[PDB]
């Protein structure tokens, strides 16, 4: 089997991407944030504290004839931006772009943190990291991808995120029309539960390529590109007026600037992030200070190839017995 679903930026900055997901019988369609950096499928629901729901579409398990309470199971998760959610668990039928999994753990939110409440466009998350990170207790649950894998034509999914435009998540097949040139595959470590890999280096604009190993994760749930301070300093040094601001929380630059591209290495191959991808707009409405899309990972503890990097590529998440990642230009 296969599935294919369009993913759409939630705003004009591509802060995140939402993908429609059918849950239950009859289908309840929720727009979920497909997150290759986590492993929980959780949704706003009929059980979510009323004051914490503001415009989201909710899953109501009592209206689904295939919903079954997973007795005793609870979940609780916190993300890198400090956001969090928690609740209990149902199993139900979940379909993504025509691909159906029965008995999928659907984690029903009883509580969500303010940043989820304040974002009316995200109805929940669909985790696509490794199931070892799933937070359901006392019985850990599998991701949608893990559950679907045996049924897929090929044990893969692909992320094709758009810049200021819709993109695509495919499951079970590689669309050879969706990229240019060839796909370069690279090794993955699953030891931290992430799609963790090692970039072979970087270039800034038309500068020479610096060969250097950068270990990081392919994380569709993270907006920006977080890289070592040395790398990030070398990038922003090429932007007149750019500076790291403690008060804002990262590198900012004059909105009047033309940003240089950023290249990262995948084996001997190169993925080029156009300068415009690195612009995340005024730090506050009407400001002429703009927030940078490449930021330091110092104090995060890990480098993160977030949407800024991933949307420049066609990315294969290969879930074969030994997982790998593939990157192609597009
Ligand atoms: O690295 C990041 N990923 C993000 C996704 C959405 C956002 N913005 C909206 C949001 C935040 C938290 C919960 C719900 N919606 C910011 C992000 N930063």
């Amino acid at each position: 089997s296969t599935g294919s679903a369009t993913t759409t930026p939630i705003d004009s900055l591509d802060d995140a991407y939402i993908t429609p997901v059918q849950i239950g019988t009859p289908a309840q369609t929720l727009n979920l944030d497909f997150d290759t950096g986590s492993s929980d499928l959780w949704v706003f629901s009929s059980e979510t504290t009323a004051s914490e729901v503001d415009g989201q579409t909710i899953y109501t398990p009592s209206k689904s004839t295939t919903a079954k309470l997973l007795s005793g199971a609870t979940w609780s998760i916190s993300y890198g931006d400090g956001s969090s959610s928690s609740g209990d668990v149902y199993t139900d039928t979940v379909s993504v772009g025509g691909l159906t999994v029965t008995g999928q753990a659907v984690e029903s939110a009883k509580k969500v943190s303010s940043s989820f409440t304040e974002d009316s466009t995200i109805d929940g998350l669909l985790g696509l990291a490794f199931s070892t990170l799933n937070t359901v207790s006392p019985t850990q649950q599998k991701t949608f991808f893990d559950n679907a894998k045996a049924s897929l034509d090929s044990p893969v999914f692909t992320a094709d995120l758009g810049y200021h435009a819709p993109g695509t998540y495919n499951f079970g097949f590689i669309d050879t029309t969706a990229y240019t040139g060839s796909i370069t595959y690279t090794a993955v470590s699953t030891k931290q539960g992430f799609w963790e890999w090692t970039s072979t280096g970087y270039a800034v604009g038309s500068g020479t390529f610096k060969s250097t190993s950068i270990d990081g994760i392919a994380d569709t749930g993270t907006t920006l590109l977080y890289l070592p301070a040395t790398v990030v300093s070398a990038y922003w040094a090429q932007v007149s007026g750019a500076k790291s601001s403690s008060s804002v929380g990262g590198y900012v630059f004059p909105c009047s600037a033309t940003l240089p591209s950023f290249t990262f290495g995948v084996g001997s191959a190169r993925i080029v992030i156009p300068g415009d991808y690195i612009d995340f707009g005024p730090i506050s409405t009407g400001s002429s200070s703009c927030f940078g899309g490449i930021q330091s990972s110092a104090g995060i503890g890990i480098n993160i190839f977030g949407d800024v990097a991933l949307k420049a590529a066609f990315v294969v998440f290969n879930g074969a017995t030994t997982p790998t990642l593939g990157f192609a230009s597009k």
